[PDB]
Formats: structure tokens, sequence, C-alpha cells
């Protein structure tokens, strides 16, 4: 029977799917909870700012303000953006699929090229990010050859120290690729503590909202900064990739334990209810 | 456990790719400023034109405070404001279902980002939500790919039988891969782009563009399906969810297929250089 196996699979697909569906639902309700209020208070005070700009400047008639705002919304569809190096940045947002999109093509040619550039770049960059991960993996693999010797000749031994080693990756990894660069961005970009960490995560997961961008504002940047941030991305993507994947297997583990633990609760209500 | 003889062979391959990437970026960059710098200038001279016609048409406005005004508008437009008087009431951006949409942009890492948290809590949650969701959604997109793969696997069991005429094994692989790309383009690129053109009002190019940008999970968010207030059959948006769920699993294989094509090109070209050497000497 071969449809027997596919019904085993589609059972597993559907349950995950509903987990995702319900993870979204829980998510949605927490975001609306967090953002609906702050959306109201920003919408009442933006109508305050508006009528206060008719009274604090009686020169402005009510009719020609509507015209200005149309002109500004029009110019949010443009904003140099496409200078010799921000177009290099842009090519970066494509092939990493971070895609901040503060900058995005407007020419139909630029869109058509971007389509081609992506279908060829996103694979290509991939191979780099695998090598970047290969080397960086054997770097930390040597690192545990040094730490899995001095702690393994004494106090409590194997099968739990794997749980200690994985902590050292996440802890040192957070420092090198989350903490240290967030501190840098705090000073250089002017972001708060939270915003910098936020920007790290959003960008290294390649979510890349682009509500925050490293380099995006009109500051003096020391000519070493932006290229250090390239290297950070190049390396830090390969880090989160493993980080996300590690979380991946943890879910697999949790899903086994929980599934069989439900089975335990079942087998003890049965023989609790047989007992009359 | 991990010798230096093989890792030197690897770091040789990493570095060459890296410089290919570096150069692919450079070529890219130069084609994009080529395409976009001009149209950035002409929009940016005519925005200074529009400016002076209401710099000096109203000198009573402080005019330091006009450049401050636009700062106050664009800063507030990234939460999403409709600051007007002939439409002062305002549909919610974090309503029941747009926050559901947003949670979608996170765990798929499309991240359009027209909407993004402002609250410190929303940022903190979003960080947690992503580190747990991006793995989770992964599992779904693997099953979604599993089923969809065995669907097309049965499809070729029907087509790899009737085209057995007086046939190779490794050459019908080249016929199969064509029907994946052909039918896949129609189901997941062409047909939905046509839908979007009608429903969203986008041109032909914009729709296809939006498909690709979104299905690769680039997700600039210069275009979004559902983003405006228009009508929305609400048959529509849930169909688009399903399209994404399936279409991500499609591009994943599509991009991966391109992946091995590069592997193949990189083999032929590497050995062709070596031949080009002994044959340019002559
Ligand atoms: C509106 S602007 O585009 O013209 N200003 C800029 C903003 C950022 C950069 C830049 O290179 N930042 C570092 C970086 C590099 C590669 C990648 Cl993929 C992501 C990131 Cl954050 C340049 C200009
Ligand atoms: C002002 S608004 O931004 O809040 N307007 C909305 C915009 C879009 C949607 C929506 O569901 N679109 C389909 C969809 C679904 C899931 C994913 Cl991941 C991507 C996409 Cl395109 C809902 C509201
Ligand atoms: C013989 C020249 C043909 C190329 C024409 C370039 C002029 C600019 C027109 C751009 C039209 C958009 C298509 C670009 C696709 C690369
Ligand atoms: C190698 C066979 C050629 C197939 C080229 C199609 C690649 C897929 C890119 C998406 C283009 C969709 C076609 C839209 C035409 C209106
Ligand atoms: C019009 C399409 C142009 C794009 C062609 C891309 C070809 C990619 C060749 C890359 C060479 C890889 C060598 C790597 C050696 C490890
Ligand atoms: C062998 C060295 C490994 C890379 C160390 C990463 C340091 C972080 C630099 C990025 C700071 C923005
Ligand atoms: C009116 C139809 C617009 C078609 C635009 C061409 C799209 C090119 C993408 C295909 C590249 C392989
Ligand atoms: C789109 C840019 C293609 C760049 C061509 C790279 C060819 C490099 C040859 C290196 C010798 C192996
Ligand atoms: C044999 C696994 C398939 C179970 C039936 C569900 C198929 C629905 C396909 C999507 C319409
Ligand atoms: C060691 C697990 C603690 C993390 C929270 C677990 C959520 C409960 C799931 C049921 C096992
Ligand atoms: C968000 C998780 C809700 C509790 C887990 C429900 C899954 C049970 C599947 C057996
Ligand atoms: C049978 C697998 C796919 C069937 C429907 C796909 C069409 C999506 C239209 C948006
Ligand atoms: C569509 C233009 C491609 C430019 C690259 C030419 C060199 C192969
Ligand atoms: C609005 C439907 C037009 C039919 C598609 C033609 C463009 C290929
Ligand atoms: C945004 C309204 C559509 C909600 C769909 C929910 C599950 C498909
Ligand atoms: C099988 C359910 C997994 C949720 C953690
Ligand atoms: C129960 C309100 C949700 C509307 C989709
Ligand atoms: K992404
Ligand atoms: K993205
Ligand atoms: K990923
Ligand atoms: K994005
Ligand atoms: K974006």
């Amino acid at each position: 029977s071969d449809s027997a196996i596919n019904v085993m699979k589609w059972k597993t697909v559907s349950t995950i799917f509903l987990v995702v569906v319900l993870y979204l639902i829980i998510g949605a309700t927490v975001f609306k909870a967090l953002e609906q209020p702050q959306e109201i208070s920003q919408r009442t005070t933006i109508v305050i700012q508006r009528e206060k700009f008719l009274r604090a400047h009686p020169c402005v008639s009510d009719q020609e303000l509507d015209e200005l705002i149309q002109q500004i919304v029009a110019a949010i569809n443009a904003g140099s953006h496409w200078d010799l190096g921000s177009s290099f940045f842009f090519a970066g947002t494509v092939i990493t699929t971070i895609g901040f999109g503060n900058i995005s093509p407007r020419t139909e040619g630029g869109k058509i090229f971007c389509i081609i550039y992506a279908l060829l770049g996103i694979p290509l960059f991939g191979f780099l990010l695998a090598g970047v991960g290969d080397q960086l993996g054997t770097i930390f693999g040597k690192g545990i050859a040094k730490v899995e010797d001095t702690f393994i000749k004494w106090n409590v031994s194997q099968t739990k120290i794997r749980i200690i080693s994985t902590i050292i990756f996440i802890l040192f990894g957070c420092v090198l690729f989350v903490a240290l660069p967030a501190v840098i961005f705090k000073h250089i970009e002017g972001w708060s503590a939270l915003d910098a960490i936020y920007f790290v995560v959003i960008t290294l997961t390649t979510i890349g909202f682009g509500d925050y961008v490293a380099g995006g504002s009109d500051i003096e940047y020391l000519d070493f900064y932006k290229p250090v941030v390239w290297f950070w991305i190049l390396v830090g993507l390969a880090y989160f990739a493993a980080v996300l994947s590690m979380i991946g297997d943890w879910l697999r583990v949790i899903a086994k334990k929980t599934k069989e633990a439900v089975g335990e609760f079942r087998a003890h209500a049965a023989e609790w209810t047989a007992n009359v």
C-alpha cells in the first residue's frame, strides 16, 4: 500500500498547518493588542498637528494643504538613492532576500532586471552562504575540541555536556553577532538599545521590514563602517541560519515529547475509567 | 573528524565564489544606477519645481517650517496616516486581520514592512515571534512541498508512460523538468498575476514583479496584495494566502533547480578555462 504512506504524510502536513494557522491567530491577537492603541494615539495627534498648522499659520488656506499632501505622498514614491554605492547596497538586499526596500526600482527596466537579477543571484549568494557556514562551522568545531577536553576529564560526563556545548554557541554567538553589533549601531546610527537588537534580528532572519536600515540616514559614516556591516551580514546570516535551524530541531524534540505525553494522559484516563 | 587537507580545498572554493558574488554585486549595482539614476534626477528636479511654486506663493509660511512640516508628515506616514479633511476617518492598520497578515510577513520572512511594530512591546514580541515562527513555518512549507511534490510525481507517472515510443532514461528527465517549469509558471506566476492585474489594478509587469519579489521572499513591499482600501471580495485575500503557502514551496524548488544549473555551469566553465589555456598557447 502506497496511498497508506501518503495518508500518513497528509495527516502530518495538516496538523502542522493548523499549528501554523493557530500560531498566526495567537500572533495576530497579540500584535493588535500591542499596536491598535498606539495607532489611535498617533492618529488623534496627527489630526491635532494638522489643524494646529492651519491656526498657527493663517496664511494657509484649507484647500491648498490637501494639495501639498498629495504632492508629498507622490514623492514618497521616490524618496542620492541610486548613487555608485547604494545601488551596490540594493543588489545586496536582492540576493540575500533581506529586501529592506527603502530603495526599490521604479523604471520598468529596473523591475525586469531585478526579476532576472534575483532568480540568478539568490541561488548564487546561497552557495557563498554555505561556504561561509562551512568555514565558520569548522572554526567553532576546533573551538569545542579545546573545550570538550578540559571539561571532559573530571566532573559530570557525557550526554549532558552536549547541552553545555550548545549553550556556548548561542551565548558567544549572541555576543559576536547580536550584542556587539547592536552596541555599535546604537552609537553610530543613534538607535535605542531595543531598536538595534530589533534591527539585527529582523535583518539577520532576512525578514527585513526596513523600518530601520544601517547606513540609511544622512550621517557622516566612517569609511570603515558600512563595509564592516557587509561582513557582519555575510557572517551573521550564516549564524542565524544555524540558529533558526537549531530552534527547528528543538521543535521536533518538543513535538515528540508532547505527542507521547498526550498519549500518557490518554492511557491513564482509560484505565482510571475502566475502574468502576 | 575534520582534516586540513579537505578544508584547504573548501576555502579555495569559498573564496572564488565570494569574489564571484562581489563581482556579481558590482555588475548589478552599475546596471541599477544606470537604470534608476536618470529617473531619480528628473523626479528630483521636478520636485524642486513643485517646491518653489509654493515656497514663494506663500512667503507668510516660515519656510524653515515647511521643510519641518514634510519631516512631520513622512515620519508619520510610515505608521500609515491619511491626514486629510475630505477623508478624516481612517481604517485601522492593526485591525483583526491585518495583524494576522503582519504575523504572516514575519514567519515567511517576506516582510513587506508597510506595517511594522512601533510599540517597544511589539518589537520585543516580534523578535520572539520570529525566532519561533520562522522555524515553525518552515516545517509547514516542507510538508506543503512534500505533498505538492508527490502530486506532480504521480503526474509524471502518467506522462512518462504514454511517451514511451521507439526514449532514454536520463533524457526524459529533461522533458519532466520542462513541464514543471511550464505548468508551474502558469499556476503560480501567470494565472495569479492576471488575477492581481484585475483586482489590484496593477499593470502586467507590476503583477509579475510582485509575484517574484514576494515568492522569493525578497518582499520590498513597494507592492502589496490587499494593501489598499478598495473593495476586496474576501474570497480574494484567503486565496492569496493559499497562493503564498503553495507558491513559496514552488519557488524554493525553482530557485534550488537554478542552483544545480549553476553547479553544472561552474563545472563546465572551470574545465573549459583549463582547455582554453592549453589551446590559447597553441
Ligand atoms: C537610502 S540609501 O540606500 O541610499 N542609504 C544606505 C543604507 C545602507 C547602505 C548599506 O550598504 N548598509 C549596510 C548593508 C549592506 C548590505 C546589505 Cl544586504 C544590508 C546592509 Cl544594512 C548603504 C546606503
Ligand atoms: C493596510 S494593510 O497592510 O494592513 N492591508 C492588508 C494587506 C494585505 C492583506 C493580505 O492578507 N494579503 C494577502 C497576503 C496574505 C499573507 C501574506 Cl504573508 C502576504 C499576503 Cl500579500 C491584508 C490586509
Ligand atoms: C539596442 C539597445 C536595446 C536596449 C534598449 C535600452 C534603452 C533603455 C530602454 C529600457 C527598456 C526596459 C527594458 C530593459 C531590460 C534590460
Ligand atoms: C529554461 C526554459 C525557459 C523558461 C523561462 C521562464 C523562467 C521563469 C521566470 C518567470 C517568467 C514568467 C513568464 C512571464 C511571461 C509573460
Ligand atoms: C544573461 C545571464 C548572465 C548570468 C550568467 C551567470 C553565469 C554564472 C557563472 C559563475 C561561474 C562560477 C565559477 C565558480 C568556481 C567555483
Ligand atoms: C574569525 C573571526 C570571526 C568573526 C568575528 C565577528 C566579529 C563581529 C564583527 C561585526 C561587528 C559589526
Ligand atoms: C505585457 C506583458 C509583460 C511581459 C514583460 C516581460 C517579463 C520578462 C520576464 C521573463 C524573463 C525570463
Ligand atoms: C553575471 C556576471 C557573470 C560573471 C562571469 C564570471 C566568470 C568568471 C570566470 C572565473 C574562472 C573560473
Ligand atoms: C492521499 C493524500 C491526499 C488526501 C486528500 C487531500 C487532497 C487534497 C488536495 C488539495 C486540493
Ligand atoms: C523545557 C521546556 C520549557 C519551555 C516551555 C515548554 C512549553 C510547554 C510545552 C509542553 C511540554
Ligand atoms: C500554541 C501551542 C498550543 C498548545 C499545543 C497544541 C498542539 C497539540 C498537538 C497535539
Ligand atoms: C492541486 C494543487 C494546486 C491547485 C490550485 C492552485 C491554484 C492557485 C491559484 C491562486
Ligand atoms: C540583460 C542585460 C545583461 C547584461 C549582462 C551582459 C554580460 C553577460
Ligand atoms: C483582464 C483580462 C485580460 C486577459 C489577459 C490578457 C493579458 C495576457
Ligand atoms: C484578511 C481577511 C482574510 C482572513 C483569512 C483567514 C484564514 C484564511
Ligand atoms: C505538535 C505540536 C507542537 C507544538 C509545540
Ligand atoms: C470576529 C471579527 C473578525 C473578522 C474577520
Ligand atoms: K527572506
Ligand atoms: K525579506
Ligand atoms: K531562512
Ligand atoms: K523584505
Ligand atoms: K521591506
